[PDB]
């Protein structure tokens, strides 16, 4: 343990231990799986790892919940730097190894999000809970990338959750440089596992992707992240319309050329628990986004499958489930269906 | 351990304090929000942690010093070691304690972020001055957000003396910290347009020369200088000799921007903690001060500290040391009329 | 100890406590002594001084005997940056000011090697005990040139051992980037030492100086390391010419215009102690890399002189030699005589 140089260089996660699972790959403006057939990631977040396991609730029993009850056949992983830092990487590669093993017995999908809000090119963030660097988030990365190789059960690297610099307070954004950035990622991603999706997201907390519009990442088969919550958007009046026009210019053409996840969706009553801008909403949002996704064939996960961390899916972890619960378990119910 | 409940940070209270003028730049000058020109009189203090070691962190040291040494503004020397050690928290509580305290005299504060060396390469004097440009910036994120429409808070001084120790800490190179202060600045008006952030140049903030034809290109600045005795080295000590290197290297920025001269002092070559560049046979205080008076130009001393050298006092009952026997007559005599 | 400000400013190494010894230095394609003869750097790599420690073997008769019985004029410290953290910068100092003591007193050289392996631009390596940042390498070198000023018996500052990006998966390679950031490690170093002679190293773990045929570090006095380990050229038809062929294009035509220093070198059978790629040979390769050397005139140093890191040039701490150790002391002794 003082013998640092016989500290010994890192596995890889044995593929063997998995039964059989379609890859999914990206073809065009669609994600596909091993037998041609079109895929679309529809699930939810849960909350971070060491979180969950500081409640005793990180257990197969919450991926059978969402797989058999809940028609899923995705769960974002927000893994948050700071628990990062907290368990350390070979703890908390430990436990993402959990929840491969259980996805893939269960025939579902995995994204790998990191889980950040702010601006990693001057290295400033929303909230400490979120604090990285350049380094720690290439060496993330680099330990995941190696660690799950030729693994089909983890989907997507979604690269860095929420691109934004609070109205340039944490820095001047710059699309030129972030799209740079993202690049260099993907190059270290796919000089060791050409077979997984990067996942990458614009400013104004993954909301803004219309600079891909004229300056696209320029690597294949990734996709592109959308976090259209209900008051991203601001019409004057509220209708369907009118929503899909606003949807349509910052980030619903992106599915037209590329596939896109709506990684976080989701609201709460504006005096609901734990509302706050920008997932306040009477409801009405529900049926609008679904039938916007619905007609542009766009993924996603619902925020979040969890009783403390808001807006909520569930009310308690006997998973009664909340107004948007109830929602998007039938949504999600009737499209496995 | 629950990191996802720590809190958000909250701004400081301006209900909590007394009606005071505003500081702004125009021109080459100063001017307080009733459109009088304004000039930055007064001291250095010690880092906070320091005087809070030995429990001189207290009004009384404020009161001092507005009522008898007859200052308008302190600056505070925010040592990096320290900002770490106190951690942000405390050390803002603190200088929360000094914004309270300065606006019940009627004075101002210049924050200074404390470090001596060069910031693109992070390479400093001494590890107490040791930062990061992640670090850097942090710190004016939290101050800026912290301290906005607080009138008390004047100046925000961005990097105490930028240095490269004759290149041993990088290859000094104006462009490259003239874009980094550009970006500093930017995120701080992003936040507050009312602070006046003051820039710095090379040989530990005595060299001015390259905004001659490089000037930061952002309104509302003032430019720091550190003219202490021996910066400037004629064959012949006398006043026109001194006049001319220092109208070459600093002085010529006060025609057309606001300078504050925010160390200055000597101490005798055998008097108390005596060094290069501080030391003088004492003929250099009434030229500074002629100078700066002809110029304009604001200034707080260094320091109002028995530990710290050049010393205006020698010890806690504030006797005066030779330079603060004479800066505090000069100080005195300018507050009336 | 809480009072930082009192943590006092470095010291330099004493030169009083060295016998008299002859500087070395660059001239055109060779180095030279201080008398103006050509002179080669011939010796061996010992591990790095924690390990040394930890089993106490870091004493001067580990040097008595390399110096004494094995023929050699220089020892290669390989600092492990890892080593660097745990004994803290301080007491790694201490314990190279005991190496510069026994090795002058020996009349042989040091060089000291920034043990490091990856790619520096982007802070990503090829384990955690390489593990280093941009600021924390400069500041090793502002420390060491500063400390060992107008030291003759430090010789060499190797600025970082075995530069890779493992196949793109640590970065893109990128030889003007690495190119600028030596240039500006030379420029620190030249800034407060200009009697030392720094070594740089290409890509491909060390191998390939092909990218100095165009585009050389832009600086004078200045040598280039190789590491000419036995699998790194792969001959179809394994003789000389096949190999002087390969080794020639890779690395060795440097030795045409600037020394060059093959800091690494060795093999073991490959069913040997610690075999793995590069290192596995049938020992064909030893006469054939000294040949190839002393046709160029090319300085050298063996890796290991340690008995438990491969390849090894011994199988005890009584020093009995491995089959590379028998051939190399033989070798060594006869260019010494
Ligand atoms: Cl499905
Ligand atoms: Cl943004
Ligand atoms: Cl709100
Ligand atoms: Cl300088
Ligand atoms: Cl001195
Ligand atoms: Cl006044
Ligand atoms: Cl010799
Ligand atoms: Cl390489
Ligand atoms: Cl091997
Ligand atoms: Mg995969
Ligand atoms: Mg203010
Ligand atoms: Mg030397």
């Amino acid at each position: 343990s003082n013998d640092w140089w016989d500290i010994p260089y890192p596995s890889q996660f044995d593929v063997k231990s998995l039964k059989t699972q379609s890859f999914i790959s990206v073809k065009g403006n669609k994600f596909i799986d091993d037998k041609g057939k079109t895929f679309t990631f529809r699930g939810v977040n849960i909350a971070d790892t060491g979180k969950l396991l500081s409640r005793n609730q990180w257990q197969k029993s919450l991926f059978e919940e969402l797989a058999n009850n809940w028609g899923v056949n995705t769960i974002r992983l927000p893994i948050h730097p700071v628990s990062w830092r907290k368990l350390g990487p070979d703890v908390y590669l430990g436990h993402i190894d959990e929840a491969v093993r259980w996805a893939n017995d269960l025939g579902i999908y995995l994204i790998l999000d990191w889980h950040s809000i702010g601006y990693l090119p001057t290295e400033q963030y929303q909230h400490p809970m979120y604090d990285t660097t350049i380094k720690e988030t290439r060496d993330f990365w680099r330990r995941i990338t190696f660690r799950y190789q030729n693994v089909p059960t983890v989907a997507v690297y979604e690269l860095f959750n929420e691109p934004t610099t609070m109205g340039n307070t944490l820095g001047e954004r710059n699309w030129a440089e972030w799209k740079t950035l993202n690049e260099s990622l993907i190059d270290m991603i796919y000089a060791s596992d050409k077979t997984v999706i990067p996942l990458v997201a614009g400013f104004n907390w993954a909301y803004d992707l219309s600079p891909i519009k004229k300056a696209p990442i320029e690597r294949e088969g990734i996709a592109y992240a959308a976090h259209p919550y209900p008051q991203k958007a601001k019409p004057e009046v509220k209708n369907d319309k009118n929503f899909f026009k606003l949807w349509d210019e910052k980030w619903g053409f992106a599915a037209d050329t590329y596939p896109v996840i709506a990684t976080e969706l989701g609201w709460v009553q504006p005096d609901g628990y734990g509302a706050h801008i920008p997932v306040k909403d009477d409801g009405s949002y529900g049926p609008r986004i679904v039938k916007y996704m619905q007609k542009k064939g766009v993924s996603y996960t619902v925020w979040v499958f969890d009783p403390d961390w808001s807006p909520t899916m569930i009310n308690d972890w006997d998973f009664t489930p909340s107004e948007q619960g109830a929602f998007f378990k039938q949504v999600m119910l009737e499209a496995k269906k």
